């Protein structure tokens, strides 16, 4: 037999750290559909809804976007943003975020008239097809930035709730690897920025010792 089938013609997602599209809801996936990701916080808390095939957020067509007020990182650094993607028979798309630290939450409707049409989606497709190397390279290097950048800012945090506790030895070591890193991830080399992550880890055993303490 033959069908019209009602699916999403574009990925559905959000705006990551770096300026990345990090997707919900995959590409011709069936409605109704109900998707969910817990992220991680990093200074405010901007939900900004994304549609299509790009890794560059920029590249991609913006839905909409909600705030998320008055949240304090999670205890123990644990990810706590829940972000829900939910599509109605209708299709209409609903997007939340929730605390899972507070429960404080916010969502949105999104319009139709917000999305791509069909001359629109096709060209999208197009255009992620015709860029896809590129688009790999900058999401693989941002993923990168904020791997460093976690560790750069945490082993920073528990050199100071280390202190006095901190042998010297150790914390010109720690802080000579710590600049390393800090000058990878102004460069655009990913090995290089994997390099002085694993370098300053190598540094870090008392460290670690102490936190665990």
């Amino acid at each position: 037999s033959v069908l019209l089938l009602d699916v999403t013609p574009l990925s559905l997602g959000i705006e990551t750290m770096g300026g990345v599209m990090t997707t919900l809801i995959a590409k011709n996936t069936t409605i109704p559909t109900k998707h969910s990701q817990v992220f991680s916080m990093g200074g405010a808390v901007t939900i900004h809804v994304l549609q299509g095939e790009r890794k560059r957020a920029a590249d991609n067509k913006s839905l909409g976007q909600f705030n998320l007020d008055g949240i304090n990182p999670a205890p123990r650094g644990m990810p706590q943003i829940e972000v829900t993607f939910d599509i109605d028979a209708d299709g209409i798309l609903h997007v939340s975020a929730k605390d899972k630290n507070s429960g404080k939450e916010q969502k949105i409707t999104i319009k139709a008239s917000s999305g791509l049409n069909e001359d629109e989606i096709q060209k999208m497709v197009r255009d992620a097809e015709a860029n896809a190397e590129a688009d790999r390279k900058f999401e693989e290097l941002v993923q990168t930035r904020n791997q460093g950048d976690h560790l750069l800012h945490s082993t920073r945090k528990q050199v100071e709730e280390a202190g006095d506790k901190l042998p010297a030895d150790d914390k010109t070591a720690i802080e000579s690897a710590l600049t390393a890193l800090e000058t990878a991830l102004k460069g655009e080399d990913k090995a290089a920025i994997e390099a002085k992550m694993q370098e300053l880890a190598q540094v870090s055993q008392k460290l670690m010792e102490i936190a665990q303490q």
